[PDB]
C-alpha cells in the first residue's frame, strides 16, 4: 500500500520496510566539495547498441520501459563496477513543478526529474537473485532540466496517453536508450539502495554530472499520468520521488577532477 500520497508516502515507508532507516539508503544529496576524485575509477562503458525494448507499463508509481534481459544485449560495465550488468528497465521520477522531481540532489539543487536505468549483475543469473546481494544492481541516474526538447524522449512521451492508469501497458519495441544520454559520462558513485520499497541495499549508484534538457511540454505530459487505476478517482502521477536520505558512513567518489 505504499505510495507518494498524503498518508502513504516516503515518511511512512519504514513501518512496512524497516530497512528504510538503514545504513545504505538512497537517494542522497551529493555534496560536490566532499566527494573525492578517485583516479582509480574507469570510464563508464554503456553498450546499448543491441538493446531490445519490449513494453512500457504504468505500475502505479511510475512507468517502466522494459527490456529483454535474457542475453547480454544492453550492458553496463566499467566505472566502479566489476563484471557486467544487464539493462532490465528504465523509469523516471518527477515533480508537480519544475523546481522539484529529482531524487538525488547536487549541493541541495533539485532537478525537474531523474532517469534511472536499472541493471543487474549477470553473475547472479536473474534480477530477483541480484537484489539480494550488495553488488547486485547498477543504476545509472541522469538528471533532467527543463529547457530545449530532448528528441530521443519524444517516443516515450507520445505513448503515455495509452498507459494513463495503473496496470496499463503498451508494446514499446525498437526504442534506443542511447538517445537519453548526455554528452559527457562523468559521474559520481556511491553504494546505496533501491529508492522504492522494498528499498533493498543492493545498488551501486552511478549519477551522471551532466543533466539532459527536456522541454516543458515533455514533462507536462509525464504529469498527466495517473497513479490510480481506470475508473478510480483521478490522482495525477506527480511527486513520485523519495527525498534525500542520510549518507552515514559512505563515501561519494567522483570520476573527474
Ligand atoms: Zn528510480
Amino acid at each position: 500500500h505504499w505510495g507518494y500520497g498524503g498518508h502513504n508516502g516516503p515518511e511512512h515507508w519504514h513501518k512496512d520496510f524497516p530497512i528504510a532507516k538503514g545504513e545504505r539508503q538512497s537517494p542522497v544529496d551529493i555534496d560536490t566539495h566532499t566527494a573525492k576524485y578517485d583516479p582509480s575509477l574507469k570510464p563508464l562503458s554503456v553498450s546499448y547498441d543491441q538493446a531490445t525494448s519490449l513494453r512500457i507499463l504504468n505500475n502505479g508509481h511510475a512507468f517502466n520501459v522494459e527490456f529483454d534481459d535474457s542475453q547480454d544485449k544492453a550492458v553496463l560495465k566499467g566505472g566502479p563496477l566489476d563484471g557486467t550488468y544487464r539493462l532490465i528497465q528504465f523509469h523516471f521520477h518527477w515533480g508537480s513543478l519544475d523546481g522539484q522531481g529529482s531524487e538525488h540532489t547536487v549541493d541541495k539543487k533539485k532537478y525537474a526529474a531523474e532517469l534511472h536505468l536499472v541493471h543487474w549483475n549477470t553473475k547472479y543469473g536473474d534480477f530477483g537473485k541480484a537484489v539480494q546481494q550488495p553488488d547486485g544492481l547498477a543504476v545509472l541516474g541522469i538528471f533532467l532540466k527543463v529547457g530545449s526538447a530532448k528528441p530521443g524522449l519524444q517516443k516515450v512521451v507520445d505513448v503515455l496517453d495509452s498507459i494513463k492508469t495503473k496496470g496499463k501497458s503498451a508494446d514499446f519495441t525498437n526504442f534506443d536508450p542511447r538517445g537519453l544520454l548526455p554528452e559527457s559520462l562523468d559521474y559520481w558513485t556511491y553504494p546505496g539502495s533501491l529508492t522504492t520499497p522494498p528499498l533493498l541495499e543492493c545498488v551501486t549508484w552511478i549519477v551522471l554530472k551532466e543533466p539532459i534538457s527536456v522541454s516543458s511540454e515533455q514533462v507536462l505530459k509525464f504529469r498527466k499520468l495517473n497513479f490510480n487505476g481506470e475508473g478510480e478517482p483521478e490522482e495525477l502521477m506527480v511527486d513520485n520521488w523519495r527525498p534525500a536520505q542520510p549518507l552515514k558512513n559512505r563515501q561519494i567518489k567522483a570520476s573527474f577532477k
